[PDB]
C-alpha cells in the first residue's frame, strides 16, 4: 500500500536548495525537489526528472540518502519516498509558476515553513548521514508518532 517518491537535496558546503511549491499538495512550504516515481523509470531516473524539471539546473551525480516512509490517518496510500542529495549541478535554478527555488546558509533553514518532519531528518541530511523513518500524521501539520535511525545502507 505504498507509492514511490523522490525528494532531492542540492547541498553545497555552505548552502542548500530549497523550492516554495505554489500549487498542489505541500504548496506554501520550503522542501526539496521531488514528485511520483513514472512507469518504466527507475527511483534515481525520476529523482534527476523532477530536480530538472522544477528547479531547472542538471545534475550529475546522485547519492542516496535516506527512505521515509510517511502516513497520512485516514489515507489507504502510504508515500515511499527515496531522498537524495547532490553536490554536482550545472545551470541556475529557474522560478516557474509551479515553483521558486532559493539559496539558503546552511544556519537559515526555514525549518518553520517546512514540512515538520524535516526538522528531525534535514540535521541528519546536513551531517551527510544516511537514514530510514517513518512518520504518522494528522493533516499536514501534526505528527503523531515517528522513527528514525541512522543506517549505514540506504
Ligand atoms: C509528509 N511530510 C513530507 C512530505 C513531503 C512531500 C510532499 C510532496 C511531494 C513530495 Cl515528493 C514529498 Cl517528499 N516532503 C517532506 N519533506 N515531508
Amino acid at each position: 500500500a505504498s507509492r514511490l517518491y523522490t525528494l532531492v537535496l542540492v547541498l553545497q558546503p555552505q548552502r542548500v536548495l530549497l523550492g516554495m511549491k505554489k500549487r498542489g499538495f505541500g504548496a506554501g512550504r520550503w522542501n526539496g525537489f521531488g514528485g511520483k516515481v513514472q512507469e518504466g523509470e527507475t527511483i534515481e531516473d525520476g529523482a534527476r526528472r523532477e530536480l530538472q524539471e522544477e528547479s531547472g539546473l542538471t545534475v550529475d551525480a546522485l547519492h542516496k540518502v535516506g527512505q521515509i516512509v510517511f502516513e497520512f490517518v485516514g489515507e489507504p496510500e502510504l508515500m515511499d519516498v527515496h531522498v537524495f542529495c547532490t553536490d554536482s549541478i550545472q545551470g541556475t535554478p529557474v522560478e516557474s509558476d509551479e515553483m521558486r527555488p532559493c539559496w539558503f546558509q546552511l544556519d537559515q533553514i526555514p525549518f518553520k515553513d517546512m514540512w515538520p518532519d524535516d526538522s528531525y531528518w534535514f540535521p541528519l541530511l546536513l551531517q551527510k548521514k544516511k537514514f530510514h523513518g517513518y512518520f504518522k500524521f494528522q493533516g499536514q501539520d501534526t505528527i503523531l508518532d515517528y522513527t528514525l535511525r541512522e543506517v549505514d545502507t540506504v
